[PDB]
């Protein structure tokens, strides 16, 4: 799948985008890859932050659905006009499909000033499509209309700019080492999974596992951070604050409220612990674990334009909507979204940034009992 390798570009913290064309003749746009939403939505008006926008007047294959969509969220919103048009991915399979497109005509704190992307490609399921599950997501359209197998895979490579690979319709063996390990997709809405055990430095947090998945755990390329439920994040940092005693830091640091800095290069990775998430396996009583480094959860902030050292945001933080395995997780791994078999695969990435003493890993099998129980109803 060589034509697809390295088809993702981005800047640190601003997400990963892929080049897409919409309409006839084709209009090129950069489109954020988002496994945490299900709408294909593109800027359609000259917002000042946008390099470019979808011009429906130029497209002979444009069809109006004559229906609006309104998408509110915490700090903002986007809204627009539903329609369909012809859509392709130049560095993706060699096919063109008719997909639903939300033409965004108003938004608040949605677009990033300084970023080079102009829309979002929600790769998750119809269940969370807006305004409702009858709006067929792009990837469902793609599979329905071509012979492209029902799966895609992501290698997010992380670095000011980032690259990676979205392989649509298959798996590229050169993007990973060792074996793939699969965790079941518990339900087709978000890419929901079940974490069954957590260890910081080989030490079990010994929380009821149900806590880990309260009330969801999801895989999300649209989120930078590893995000954790309040009750689990308290426990996580308690053990993280404790594994890292040689040095102390502001309390706000841990709340993602202040930054932390050391003399350039002088960052002590090693006083920071590895974190291991055991996921539900394919077999009864069987699990596997993925292990990430501090080099994954301490992410270097380029933008302190009032600083001269090495400052990082603690990239773990809390939620009311459950665990989110964002780019901090995904960047250590090759992630396989095997929709045809309702499972997600993880292997060690051939690109993840490794150091002398400690390495990201995917290991199994382990014996874990009562893994169902870990899920929330
Ligand atoms: C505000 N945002 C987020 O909080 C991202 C985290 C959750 N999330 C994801 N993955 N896709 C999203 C789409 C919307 Cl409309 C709102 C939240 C989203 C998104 C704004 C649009 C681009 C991705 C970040």
């Amino acid at each position: 799948f060589v034509e697809m390798v390295d088809n993702l570009r981005g800047k640190s913290g601003q997400g990963y985008y892929v080049e897409m064309t919409v309409g006839s003749p084709p209009q090129t746009l950069n489109i954020l890859v988002d496994t945490g939403s299900s709408n294909f939505a593109v800027g359609a008006a000259p917002h000042p932050f946008l390099h470019r926008y979808y011009q429906r007047q130029l497209s002979s294959t444009y069809r109006d659905l004559r229906k609006g969509v309104y998408v509110p969220y915490t700090q903002g919103k986007w809204e627009g006009e539903l329609g369909t048009d012809l859509v392709s991915i130049p560095h993706g399979p060699n096919v063109t499909v008719r997909a639903n497109i939300a033409a965004i005509t108003e938004s608040d704190k949605f677009f990033i000033n300084g970023s080079n992307w102009e829309g979002i490609l929600g790769l998750a399921y119809a269940e969370i499509a807006r305004p409702d599950d009858s709006l067929e997501p792009f990837f469902d359209s793609l599979v329905k209309q071509t012979h492209v197998p029902n799966l895609f895979s992501l290698q997010l490579c992380g670095a000011a700019s980032v690259g990676g690979s979205m392989i649509i319709g298959g798996i590229d063996h050169s993007l990973y080492t060792g074996s793939l390990w699969y965790t079941p997709i518990r339900r087709e809405w978000y890419y929901e999974v079940i974490i069954v055990r957590v260890e910081i430095n080989g030490q079990d947090l010994k929380m009821d596992c149900k806590e880990y998945n309260y009330d969801k755990s999801i895989v999300d390329s649209g989120t930078t951070n590893l995000r954790l439920p309040k009750k689990v994040f308290e426990a996580a940092v308690k053990s993280i604050k404790a594994a890292s005693s040689t040095e102390k830091f502001p309390d706000g640091f841990w709340l993602g409220e202040q930054l932390v800095c050391w003399q350039a290069g002088t960052t002590p990775w090693n006083i920071f612990p590895v974190i291991s998430l055991y996921l539900m396996g394919e077999v009864t009583n069987q699990s596997f674990r993925i292990t990430i480094l501090p080099q994954q959860y301490l992410r270097p902030v380029e933008d302190v334009a009032t600083s001269q050292d090495d400052c990082y945001k603690f990239a773990i933080s809390q939620s009311s909507t459950g665990t989110v395995m964002g780019a901090v997780i995904m960047e250590g791994f090759y992630v396989v979204f095997d929709r045809a078999r309702k499972r997600i695969g993880f292997a060690v990435s051939a690109c993840h940034v490794h150091d002398e003493f400690r390495t990201a890993a995917v290991e199994g099998p382990f014996v874990t009992l009562d893994m169902e129980d870990c899920g929330y109803n």
